[PDB]
């Protein structure tokens, strides 16, 4: 039962004892009727001075700090999420990759500005409530926490939300798509690189999802961009990724001699198959990304909304 | 959920970092040993919340505990389930500073700046001994040593394990160390401290008979020749008489001798069936002398 919190670099092994620590207090706080006004603007802190105790993993001094966590524990809620299982998540091992994944690959964890943190108070009040109307079902970020660590006397804000990807399913392509954006030649050659707009047009790249799915994603993008338009909020990308069922039932076998193309939407909640008559069988992650930015935002709407409606069929 | 509501804010975040500060070391493995440091660390934390959580406890508070990693070996050395220390004191808030949790399993004495400063001198060596006497012993049984910070203030507090019983109510008692006496001021409280001159004017004897006198002595003088070899004086021994024909005025005379440590039947040769509870109590502030006589006025009692 025992929680060493090992991690390769000292922040992140207060990273897991933060996100322990304030979960575990969270759990001794009622749930609420409501959330209330103040709710939107509290945060816990905590400030560990230790001496010759308890120094294998955590450093001795750091300070941990989460933002509004009767609002992102309301949010984990309504997004299907149990507490003990982010904490379980974040805490069993170290996260990995600054950009990390929980190491279940389940929840993501960026590191932001001082201004992100600023523009998230800005938009959360309105932000929540646009998550209750529509019943969580969106494309946006599901933002789940939001904490700053302080070690070596080093302020560091981190942002958790779950992932667009499946924390199963491999992801074989991937594109952010928001003037011309393309990859550069160091970014081409790499593992896996993050195609950008017109390496999609290039590429004549279509996803085939049929015309129900197709619905109810445009429904869903229509909404979510006139709600970031509304606030005023800009540069955010759709974040695309690409499963290929056969390459990944090779690749599996190709492992075993050293269901398929399946997944659950209450988790890969971004996740759709392919039509029946395509000529791939592929999974595909579609979100919206990267939205805590502030030429026009209505502008940004109409057109983002257009390229996005025209990446189906 | 643990709310910690506490009749004051500072029993409050009592319970609190307890609770905090035991969880915590459930993710400490246990060592082989302690080692030197240990007996010279200390665990920090600070609390500032904001509109958050101040149902209860105030928003801005510290706690700190003092060599965590002893006082949890004296804590199993002294048979104690961490788990189960930590119920008794957030459960439900500590009553009556001194108090008790809940459960008048353990108590907590409130101690100044010198105390927390003696208890570190003699932490060493205090530890030896409870090794080295397997936790048979009549002195205080230290399970824990805090200081909380509510308001700016420091509060220190020293945990102990109940000299009585936490379930059998205490008749009378009697504080042994001159000639000292209870004033009429504390003889007109509900429970007086009786202190040595009255209980020899009162003529009360506590009769265990021939076999379990024995070891108590022993017992007795293996500890304070311990404290004098520590150059510790002002200490007391604190007997509690529970008489069971009053407090019949499910079952009477009753107890756990693995929980009410320090209890003793009254022997069969005995005017009355009572229950005994006997212990060296306030050896923290700092001769030989004092063992040998001390040591005598205890002798004759059985
Ligand atoms: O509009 C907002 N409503 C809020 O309710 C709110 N709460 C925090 N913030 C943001 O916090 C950022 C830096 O971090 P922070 O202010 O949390 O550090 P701090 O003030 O506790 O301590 P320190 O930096 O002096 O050591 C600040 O620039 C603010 O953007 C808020 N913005
Ligand atoms: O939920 C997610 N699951 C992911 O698996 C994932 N991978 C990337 N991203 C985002 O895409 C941009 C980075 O792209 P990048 O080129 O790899 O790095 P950067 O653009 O900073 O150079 C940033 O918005 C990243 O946060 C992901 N979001
Ligand atoms: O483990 C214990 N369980 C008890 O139930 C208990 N009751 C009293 N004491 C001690 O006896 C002295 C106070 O006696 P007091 O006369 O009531 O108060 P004070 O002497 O401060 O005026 C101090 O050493 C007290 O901490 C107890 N120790």
């Amino acid at each position: 039962k025992v929680k060493l919190f090992r991690a390769s670099e000292p922040i992140l092994s207060v990273l897991m004892w933060g996100v322990n620590h304030t979960i575990n207090e969270l759990s001794n706080v009622p749930v609420p009727v409501m959330l209330m006004p103040d709710d939107f603007k509290a945060y816990s802190k905590i400030k560990v001075d230790n001496h010759l105790f308890n120094k294998e993993n955590l450093p001795s001094r750091f300070k941990f700090k989460e933002y509004c966590p009767m609002v992102f524990r309301n949010l984990r809620e309504r997004f299907g999420i149990d507490d003990q299982d982010y904490q379980n998540s974040v805490t069993r091992s170290a996260p990995i990759n600054r950009f990390l994944t929980t190491y279940d690959r389940r929840f993501v964890i960026k590191t932001v500005s001082s201004e992100d943190v600023a523009e998230m108070h800005n938009i959360l009040k309105k932000y929540h409530q646009f998550i209750v109307e529509c019943h969580g079902n969106t494309l946006l970020p599901q933002f789940l926490g939001m904490y700053r660590l302080t070690v070596d006397g080093v302020e560091t804000y981190m942002v958790v939300t779950r992932n667009v990807f499946s924390h199963r399913l491999t992801v074989h392509r991937k594109y952010d798509l928001k003037v011309a954006r393309e990859a550069s030649d160091k970014e081409k050659a790499k593992d896996l690189p993050t195609f950008k707009d017109n390496d999609f047009l290039n590429e004549g790249q279509k996803l085939h999802v049929g015309e129900e799915s197709k619905k109810n994603f445009l429904e869903k993008l229509k909404r979510d961009v006139e709600f970031l338009a509304q606030l005023k909020i800009m540069d955010y990308s759709l974040l695309v990724g690409i499963h290929d069922v056969d390459r990944a039932e090779q690749e599996e076998m190709e492992v075993e001699e050293r269901g398929p193309g399946e997944f659950d939407p209450s988790v890969d909640v971004y996740a759709m198959k392919s039509h029946e008559s395509s000529p791939k069988k592929e999974v595909y992650f579609m979100a919206i990304i990267d939205i805590l930015t502030p030429v026009n935002p209505e502008q940004y709407s109409k057109r983002f909304n257009e390229f996005m409606s025209n990446i189906l069929t």
